[PDB]
């Protein structure tokens, strides 16, 4: 009975690792290591220090681009990067902008101040053509136009229109193409965001790897650098191991298949609304997100009818970035789900006399443990409200309130040395940290043991009234 | 009785810790810590700054190969006959790509297997270099590297004795190619004696090239006592080793002793089982000091011919091998103090605590893994593209423990993942250091509780 | 009197505590390193830029230290000193069925290993060997061996004229011979802007088949209203102490206390008593130091004096650990106060017999790591830095990335059965031993 349940399971459990590790495997890490040292890692210049990683202005930003980008994807036909990639088609470089009549300045300042410029956000947008109007860079487009989506930066979520110049294919003509764009002003202070995409195929591997580089121009105007590096199998049937993983895709669909009807079987005739045990909990969640991860696998992920049209024409641009977003995705749903199979482990463990008293423990604590996890988050975010306001001018730890809440957690494990802490807040510095470790690692720490602790001593007095009683 | 077991006890633990100690000495360390300065730490060039640990590209590996190793092998130690430069291949036709994108892709490679390698000679086929031969026919074995392990066979050049006699032999391999895209590993082997030390390293340099391409080096610099008898304690070091085969000859003659007269299958009491673990392994550590260390039988050959390459890669691998037994061997030498130690009223107490704990304690280190092999499912799938620390699953274990202990920064960790990253690293601070950690408290906190008030039953029983 | 005729306990401690920190001003720390930042930080010129931290070969070492101590020839006194070791050629042996490897072999600096060896021009002490009765000497063990305070000082002038001429015969009868074994020097600045008393001894190691691996060496003196009105009282509340606790013989449980909580003090009473005896010789040194400023041509001999204060200044500092908890052991005035020192006391019975066996659990896997780490990794080099860099696991501190790459396999299982064993084990066994102690003394005063 229950003996059949555990063959039921430990056969999904296999089925499971086989897949999961048969999409990543151990040779794409290094190809997404080494292309990641050539882009952020090389210097801008054979004279100069600062990387892609470590751009600080709007001119920096050129010394790049005609630096070691034209360094990085070409290496003298066709170009193959490390001898042994492939550049796909063409790279393209877009850009965001806004317009000039955007801000309000009062009225007092008038005299000094001409004109302004705003944040980006989708109504300060700039759409007029400006300058040498003569190609496609100098004219917006719409984000329709072009077949692009939104995506998720530092600071904003910028759209997917703007001003897009597509380069070329070879070394001579796009350094040409690109020091246009720097005779002619291109770059000024009512930019807000420019990136670069493109695609890499290997074909030593049958995987293809698909870059984005943002950079982003804040108000204030900085430097914000960030880039995305990502793998796909794309050519998915070609050898006996991929035969195999085919084959054990389609297993893993008759599972679920299996799952569903025993979830209606067991809602329906019986115990409804009396599924809340939290092995009945556990196993809903197995299910939706199983099934979500069938979703993308089906329509987002083998929706190939984007390559095949850039397979045909090898002189356009690939849009694989609406193709690869989908694989993040991919692999956050189907590592949440490995993740709740190892924990439905703990239904079945439960073996010896020694293990039942583990369990018990744990069970009849968590109506305690819980409540206390309450007490122990309202000190919490409370800690996290004063670094937030008194330390989020000075400290790149507590820049953002999410980002103040994870350096709490790094305090309780060591990890900060605080020298930037006495020396942002001379006073009210010090009055926060030993506070903190007063109140956390003397009474709200040793709590949570004293609660687990006096529950474990009365689950095992409670079973020598179970032997003593009983002998 | 049992005072008589403790005098044969600790005579074996002396006899140990002087052949252990003879073993590995103090003028060792510093012998092979120079050599990792000279081939791992000068650069290629005197304009450059790549060292051998900073290899990146097949071009780095020829300004290496003429730049620091000429400078490294002639200026305190004496090099021993030649080196030479072993080299493993792909076959051309050794993939099989799709039929749509065939006509730019023209000719590919495959990732090092055995069933994968080129065998037909190319090039200039001139000399020894440019024709394979196998594995058996070259003197050589399997070695295991960071990637695949490769085995003996290849493409070998066995390059001369003078710095003028091979730059012209290494930039004859330049101006001819010699490494080209199907290359998956080339390695340098060579052997050099001291005179002030009777002892002796063997150095070996991986450079191991991947599938979209990079370089992957790695090394490997062992010392080796290879002659004996010099002066009186290389001959107490001897007369050491006889001592120790005389105990283990003792104690085999009282495991069948104890086995066979009486308590057979009772010799599960966990200190009968120890009594086994060292008995097994100081007989394999006999077996491979008499067979696999004590083969003289290479040096020989070449102490007669100092002009051919010194095969000390099959000798050398077995002074890990022993070197890694008769340490654990060591370490479960003090383990048995444990069971002599038991003198005070108050050494009981500590001893009657962790014995009747352990059966609880084991219970809960299985729960323990079950929830810390999850996370290691998790991260291996989320970080293991990005991320260096979370690169393999076996090494996505070991960076969970450096949590635990402190040293990770994670600022490539939410850098990696804006969402998931940080909802794994609070989550998992939160249930190891709150939850998973404080019952390990707890349970032998009640068992230390429990030992000492049955106790106060016993000494109130006995007035 | 538990308040009037023991109040010499702790109304007294706050003048030690305070003169303490009140004598010792920053010239020990502050100008301690505004000495040592001229003749450690300097190369020679742009052309060698490897310091005196760096320096690896014969003359490259002659490259490394002939710059900055031409400078140091604040104002200095004494003489230059450039000594070495002398060993001889056939101190060892080699084997004859491979001789032409072989000419010479012999041994470390040591004691009788080493010779006298003298070669060629004579002319002078430098290529000629001596004994130690010139000199000042002592046998010196740092990370190399233990060595010899013997040899030949071959000095120079106080000008960097003659410290440059002598320099001239540093190629020929040069401070490297084809036995090299070490290489020292001798200083001691008479500042102006520190009115204080410097050391110097700055080494340069010399291992075979190979170079060097150098160490520093000095540490500050200063010379000396409360300026030196810190030296009475500092005795004198010790002064009746010498005089009570000493008669505190004729009736202590009759002389045979046997205790720890008072024990402690008459323990570091003759921790008092290793600062009370000394100045009778060493801290009454005038004749070490009148010989110095007198006369010019003489070198300086004050360095050997600095031998004997460094466990001046860091022995001293031990009666500062037991008169805080013996301080604590009469300061527990409160009933709160009482409790934590009964839960202490009645609890290092059991904590000590853990804590043996603790540290043989913990010396098992200083053998393991010394034996199969010390070869590859520097951070296990010597079986004393192998129990070192035990403690930086339990801190953190250790990266472990040069563990894994010095051995693959048994590496990581001596990693985690390291952190399983002390951290979900050993440490938490030392934390149930004193939480049934404390809460056996709690219970026990409710039942009083």
């Amino acid at each position: 009975s229950v003996l059949r349940e555990l063959v039921t399971y430990l056969l999904f459990l296999i089925v499971l690792c086989i897949l999961t590790y048969g999409m990543m495997s151990s040779n794409v890490y290094y190809y997404t290591r080494m292309m990641s040292q050539l882009f952020l890692d090389t210097p801008v210049s054979k004279t100069e220090k600062t990387n892609f990683k470590t751009l600080s202005s709007m001119e920096d930003f050129w010394k790049f681009t005609e630096g070691s980008l034209l360094d990085g994807l070409y290496w003298k036909n066709r170009s193959f990067i490390f001898y042994e990639n492939l550049l796909l088609g063409v790279p393209r470089i877009r850009q965001l902008r806004v317009r000039n009549g955007s801000c309000s300045i009062p009225q007092d300042l008038r005299d000094e101040i001409k004109e302004c410029y705003d944040v980006y956000s989708v109504s300060s947008e700039d759409r007029a053509p400006f300058g040498p109007r003569n190609g496609t860079a100098w004219i917006y487009t719409s984000e329709k136009d072009l077949n692009g989506s939104s995506h998720w930066g530092i600071i904003a979520t910028y759209s997917g229109a703007g001003y897009y110049l597509d380069l070329s294919r070879t070394r001579e003509e796009t350094a040409a193409q690109v020091a246009s764009l720097k005779k002619n002003v291109w770059l000024d202070r009512g930019t807000r965001a420019t990136f670069i995409d493109f695609s890499v195929y290997n074909a030593n591997i049958n995987l293809f790897c698909v870059v984005r580089l943002l950079v982003e121009f804040p108000a204030t105007g900085g430097v914000i650098p960030s880039w995305q590096f990502q793998p796909l199998k794309l050519i998915r049937y070609v050898t006996t191991f991929d035969f195999f993983l085919a084959a054990c895709e389609i297993i893993f669909c008759f599972f679920i298949f299996y799952y569903v009807v025993e979830e209606i079987l067991e809602i329906r005739i019986h115990k409804l609304h009396y599924f809340r045990s939290f092995w009945n909990c556990l196993d809903v969640v197995i299910v939706v997100l199983s099934v979500v991860a069938i979703g993308i696998n089906i329509y987002r992920t083998s929706n190939v009818e984007v390559l095949l049209q850039f397979l045909e024409d090898q002189n356009t641009f690939p849009n694989f970035e609406h193709l690869a977003y989908w694989q993040i995705q991919f692999n956050n749903i189907a590592a949440v789900t490995v993740f709740f199979v190892w924990i439905k482990l703990f239904k079945f463990i439960n073996f010896n006399r020694t293990m039942s008293q583990l369990s018990t423990t744990m069970s009849r604590c968590a109506k305690d443990l819980f409540g206390f996890a309450i007490m122990f988050f309202i000190i919490f975010l409370a800690y996290a409200q004063l670094a937030y306001l008194v330390f989020g001018t000075q400290v790149d730890d507590f820049s953002t309130f999410q980002e103040c809440i994870f350096t709490q957690f790094r305090i309780i494990l060591g990890d900060i040395n605080f020298a930037e802490i006495e020396e942002a807040n001379r006073v009210l510095g010090p009055i926060y940290f030993t506070t903190f470790v007063f109140f956390m690692f003397f009474i709200l720490l040793n709590m949570f043991l004293a609660i687990i602790n006096d529950t474990y001593s009365e689950v095992k007095s409670d079973l020598a009234q179970q032997k003593a009683e009983m002998e």
